[PDB]
């Protein structure tokens, strides 16, 4: 049943604050004895009003009304968007960065522009691999991103993993491996202050169909409806970065051990066209990489691994 | 940038089935030329086209498209719906009995018909209480539906004990008690066949403002209603569906740490007869267990009450 007036009118008043019947009339469109009269309707619904007399209604109190996007959102900790085509995944949340909340996700189809870390580009042809970005703010300084990094690549090989493909490992900071080949590609980005908080948004592309340095899911075994496995790594990502939030890296480090690819193994490190050379030594507490060369180990905040 | 004309060539070519550009045109409406021009711009974006003279164009493999509604089901195992003004929550969802899936949920801010147990009524001011309801199909039998009840009961208690209502207590079948007065009702409706699955929807009505009966508010607890039902929304999808894995198994001590009446004098109501007795708890399939004369039996339906 149309209930449009008295409902328009309750939430007129949900502030709790003294409202007249002036205003109400000028508002809703309606005399004041109409006005009166769909307060009457509001009191038959069980709704305590204050009616001043002759100069019109207050709430006893605020009331905070029922939203299905509040409480859709308190359920899923963020939102997700499916666009069919876009310049990349990664340029659409960081043109929005003012209207994201951590967990704000995002998959597209076909992406025009997809990017590498190095400038490179990633080839996302339309409807055939995983294209999929979330926006998370870390209150802890853009330092916090490599553990980030670490934390997305541990949720996305173990989401793999439980979908068959038992022998997915990571890359230090982020990419996903499996027999020694890329199989996907993270690209963390982020804005952020030293000392206050940073607004990552990280972009993850998993190749899925097979069209030497790289692999698919299907090379593994592995054919999964592309929705079902977006959703599970949305909400994978969503529940490892909260937890990311509140305990750090602590319950990573033993699962980050199980999923190095290139731990104790020979490595290049590249930090811009530098290229160190050394034995991973796996990660410290604190996420940074740890590199032995020539039997010394030191601890390195930046770059990326490469093979050798 | 409109895309409209290549994104459709592609969900009509989807199927990995032969169109002709004939056939294009139709669905398109547009003109042959246009069609294949149209056809490249899809290629120009990594889709496979095959141009097969006297049968049509068509993908090498069927593609399955990214849907939202499909990505949101499974973050979520359920939809909600808001309801401004309804009859109930229960009627709702059992309206709609054969669109469900396990989860779905429902909130309305005011209940035209609120509903109890034995045909009483709810009374549902507006934008005062919680007025839920939730759907779950349970592949065993209606006779599950006790557990069902029981896990609804543990899991709204559990909520409310961390928002700030630490001595909320359950009752046998289903009922939310604080301080041996009643501060929730919950209605548990189901329709199945012995044998096979029960759809159940239950509905569950906390009274959280003051106006026998007990209310969060007299105990000091204020919570956002937005809040409330996300937590409860969330913690019964999640307890329901370890409860269709797990049994009730893992509920049957957390039951004993919520139970109101356990180990106390209490009236077993069925119908209208009165049995009298000791409450020793639950079995491990959610019997009451109630002690008369020494002996302990094991009862599949009725009401606990105090006496
Ligand atoms: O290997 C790399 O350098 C990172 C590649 C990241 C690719 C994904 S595709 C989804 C998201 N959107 C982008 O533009 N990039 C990432
Ligand atoms: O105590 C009882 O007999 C059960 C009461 C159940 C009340 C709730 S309010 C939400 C849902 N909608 C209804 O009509 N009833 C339940």
């Amino acid at each position: 049943k149309d209930h449009t007036i008295p409902l328009t009118l309750i939430s007129i008043l949900a502030d709790g604050e003294f409202h007249s019947g002036e205003q109400l009339g000028e508002q809703l469109g309606m005399s004041r004895a109409a006005i009166n009269k769909h307060i009457q309707t509001l009191r038959d619904w069980g709704v305590d009003v204050f009616t001043v007399p002759g100069k019109g209604y207050s709430l006893p109190e605020p009331i905070h009304l029922l939203d299905e996007k509040k409480i859709s959102q308190e359920i899923d900790h963020g939102r997700v968007t499916v666009l069919p085509v876009i310049d990349s995944t990664n340029q659409y949340l960081l043109d929005r960065l003012d209207e994201l909340t951590s967990g704000d996700a995002c998959v597209a189809e076909y992406q025009q522009a997809g990017r590498g870390r190095r400038g490179r580009k990633w080839f996302s042809p339309f409807g055939a691999n995983l294209y999929l970005s979330m926006y998370w703010r870390l209150e802890q300084g853009p330092a916090a991103a490599i553990g980030l990094s670490l934390v997305i690549g541990i949720v996305i090989a173990e989401v793999l993993q439980q979908l068959g493909a038992e022998q997915v490992r990571v890359k230090w900071p982020n990419d996903i491996y499996l027999q020694d080949r890329k199989l996907s590609g993270i690209l963390v980005e982020l804005t952020g202050k030293t000392g206050d908080a940073a607004q990552i948004v990280s972009g993850a592309g998993i190749n899925l169909v097979m069209r030497q340095g790289w692999i698919s899911l299907q090379e593994a075994g592995v054919v999964i409806d592309r929705n079902l496995l977006a959703a599970r790594l949305i909400k994978e990502l969503r529940l490892g970065l909260e937890l990311f939030e509140q305990e750090g890296l602590a319950p990573y480090l033993p699962r980050w051990e199980k999923l190095d690819n290139f731990i104790h193994r020979p490595v290049k490190l590249i930090i811009g066209d530098k290229e160190i050379y050394g034995i991973s030594r796996g990660i410290d507490a604190q996420g940074a990489l740890l590199l032995e060369q020539d039997g010394v180990i030191k601890a390195w905040v930046g770059g990326e691994i490469s093979l050798r």
